[PDB]
């Protein structure tokens, strides 16, 4: 009743929900799903009531009638006088990154070259590069661009999964969880760090947050920044400070999504869950933390401060931008108005 159930993607996101419906004494419970597309669905048969989307799958979902609900907020200097949970979204930075060893390749040589994306139908890992590259080259044959990739979610004995390496026994290699060692913004970036792709698309937070000592997992502990570099879509190379200015696109905030008929009830549990689990809450850092799972993002992004409301009620169209829902909808046409489902 004024319970929510919450739809885990893959193994990991399961475990970490069961924790949190346990500490909320069931005032949360959880229901998994391999795929954030039949978690989806979940939904959409009111199996399950909501979870926490990148952009690309807000557009997925918005067809078939969920909404926005609230969206992830992470710190800012700016509105800072303003409370978290009212503060405006910023949006992040979606960037192309390289090795600073590997000279001379820039955003007019990556053809032919190794690529690692979050997974397919994301905002950063696939939807804004791959649009931009179709654009770029007049043809829809993005499959055919890139030597090899891991690109989760593609087919698994496609080029744009043969960089993919599957969990520790080699199994589910390419799915679209965490189970994928090359998976999301981590998996993507630890694929070039490992030097198995040339590059890889993720946000700009990523690289600041698995590099110079703030990450400890053992493949980024190592990690400098000064070893990395952005690709600009002017052909040059900036270092990672410089994204403001050397971004491929600003991308809108990951979101919470639930049926429209569910959605006033969702978030309402939401914002009592958080003023216990979250950044400051009652129960965090003693008994559990939402926003926290060492760098794997599982539910939530490790940087969320809050989960903040939207205000002008917005329409997942209103929410995404005009700028973005045309890029989507102008690369889609590669892969006619319905729910994919
Ligand atoms: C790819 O090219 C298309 C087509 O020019 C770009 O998309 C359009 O986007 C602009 C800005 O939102 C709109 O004014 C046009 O209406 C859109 N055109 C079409 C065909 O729908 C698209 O934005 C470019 N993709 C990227 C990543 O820049
Ligand atoms: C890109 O990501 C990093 C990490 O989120 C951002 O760097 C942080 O910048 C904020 C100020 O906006 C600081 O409070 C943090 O201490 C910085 N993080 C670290 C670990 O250094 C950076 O601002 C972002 N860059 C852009 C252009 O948005
Ligand atoms: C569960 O929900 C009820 C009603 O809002 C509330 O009184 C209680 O504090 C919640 N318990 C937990 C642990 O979230
Ligand atoms: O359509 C919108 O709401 C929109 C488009 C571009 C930038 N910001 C918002
Ligand atoms: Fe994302
Ligand atoms: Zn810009
Ligand atoms: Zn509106």
């Amino acid at each position: 009743y004024t319970r929510v159930v919450w739809c885990a993607v893959g193994p990991e996101e399961q475990k970490k929900c069961q924790q949190w419906s346990q500490q909320s004494g069931q005032n949360v419970t959880c229901a998994t799903a391999s795929t954030t597309d039949d978690c989806i669905v979940l939904v959409l048969k009111g199996e399950a009531d909501a979870l926490n989307l990148d952009g690309g799958y807000i557009y997925t979902a918005g067809k078939c009638g969920l909404v926005p609900v609230l969206a992830e907020n992470r710190k800012s200097s700016k509105h800072s006088s303003l409370d978290c949970v009212l503060r405006p979204t910023e949006g992040y930075l979606a960037v192309a990154v390289v090795k600073k060893a590997n000279e001379g390749l820039t955003w007019n040589s990556l053809k032919d070259k190794k690529s690692c994306h979050t997974a397919v139908d994301r905002t950063a890992g696939w939807n804004i590069p791959m649009g931009l590259i179709v654009n770029q080259t007049g043809s829809c044959a993005f499959d055919e661009f890139f030597s090899q990739s891991c690109a989760p979610g593609a087919d698994p004995k496609s080029r744009l999964c043969a960089l993919c390496a599957g969990d520790d026994q080699g199994l589910d290699k390419c799915v679209p969880n965490s189970k994928e060692k090359y998976y999301g913004y981590t998996g993507a970036f630890r694929c070039l760090a490992e030097d198995v792709g040339d590059v890889a698309f993720v946000k700009n937070d990523t690289v600041w947050e698995n590099t110079n000592g703030e990450s400890t997992a053992d493949w980024a502990k190592n990690l400098k920044r000064e070893d990395f570099r952005l690709l600009c879509l002017d052909g040059t190379r900036k270092p990672v400070t410089e994204a403001q200015s050397c971004h491929l696109a600003v991308a809108p905030n990951h979101a919470v999504v639930s049926r429209s008929d569910r959605a006033a009830h969702v978030e309402q549990v939401l914002l009592h869950q958080q003023a216990l689990f979250g950044k400051n809450g009652k129960n965090c850092p003693d008994k559990f933390c939402l926003f926290k799972s060492e760098t794997k993002n599982l539910l939530f992004n490790d940087n969320t401060e809050c989960l903040a409301k939207l205000g002008g009620r917005p329409t997942y169209e209103e929410y995404l931008g005009t700028e973005y829902v045309t890029a989507i909808a102008n690369l889609k046409k590669c892969s006619l108005e319905a729910c994919a489902f």
